[PDB]
């Protein structure tokens, strides 16, 4: 069955004052390879991908500011709060070039990142990533209700911080299989307390939806117009339904971005992760091999 252990060795390392945890396994010199979460998850969410690819690179995936083990400072955590952060962490780690595999919010801190330092990236692997969703109409039907409850201070802020419904319901309305209590538990540890639940509620009302909001719809955009021209090699994980992805949006990017391969895994939500861990981690340790690194 699919691990629910993490038995990575805790690191740290201070960034901006703060504390970030991270996971850093394989071999020590080459080319890592950088594996961002998203919400409400952790490096927890790559748990079962890495031992397909550490036993042939360095695999560093830490937990955003916030979250997982790391610090919880006072913040709105912001995409731009989590940009600060990730920048930083980069930067604390001496990464140089690196190959990113990016999932959710992580999609659009490596895509952000990429762009704006495209010689330093090697190759992307993403998976229900964030592209602008231009109506509602495009956000799935079974879910478009709350989340459009999600980003209000009032009713979205109950739902998300004092009753955890991003964690305890979106969570698994995120996975086809259903997840296991311990599983749960690694998924509930950092947010116990009502009150750092901040970027779980913060980050639905990030989302670009509906032009909303500008900044971030600017700002995602511009990296996907990067995305549709850059020779950075590619490679898709897809699933279906899929929830920010559906099987006709993952199938035409394939053939429109260049140098991109596309992978099907079956059944799958938003965290693909989950519903296939395998095929993910054997594909990107496959397609790792190709790549000039
Ligand atoms: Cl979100």
């Amino acid at each position: 069955g699919i691990g629910t252990g993490f038995p990575f060795d805790p690191h740290y390392v201070e960034v901006l004052g703060e504390r970030m945890h991270y996971v850093d396994v394989g071999p020590r010199d080459g080319t890592p390879v950088l594996f961002l979460h998203g919400n409400p998850t952790s490096s927890y969410v790559w748990r079962n991908i890495i031992p397909h690819v550490a036993p042939t690179h360095r695999c560093i995936a830490p937990d955003l500011i916030g979250m997982g083990k790391s610090d919880k400072p006072d913040l709105g955590y912001f995409f731009d709060d989590h940009v600060r952060f990730m920048d930083a962490f980069i930067e604390a780690l001496g990464l140089e070039e690196v190959v990113l595999v990016i999932h959710d919010w992580g999609s659009a801190l490596g895509f952000h990142w990429a762009k704006r330092n495209p010689e330093r990236v090697k190759g992307i692997a993403f998976m229900e990533f964030i592209r602008p969703i231009p109506t509602w109409d495009e956000w799935p039907e079974f879910a478009r209700e709350t989340f459009q409850a999600f980003r209000t201070t009032d009713v979205g802020r109950k739902l998300i911080i004092d009753h955890n419904v991003f964690i305890e319901g979106t969570l698994l309305m995120g996975v086809v299989r259903p997840l296991t209590e311990v599983e749960m538990d690694h998924y509930r540890e950092p947010f116990l307390n009502p009150v750092d639940r901040e970027p779980l509620w913060r980050f639905p009302n990030e989302l670009p939806i509906a032009g909303e909001p500008a900044n971030i719809v600017a700002l995602v955009e511009e990296y996907m117009d990067w995305l549709h021209q850059s020779p950075v090699p590619k490679l898709l994980f897809w699933g279906t339904p899929g929830v920010l992805i559906p099987p006709a949006e993952a199938a035409r990017l394939a053939k429109s971005l260049p140098n991109c391969k596309a992978v099907d895994i079956g059944p799958g939500l938003n965290l693909l992760q989950e519903d296939n861990p395998d095929l993910i981690g054997s594909e990107i340790a496959r397609w790792l091999s190709t790549l000039e690194i």
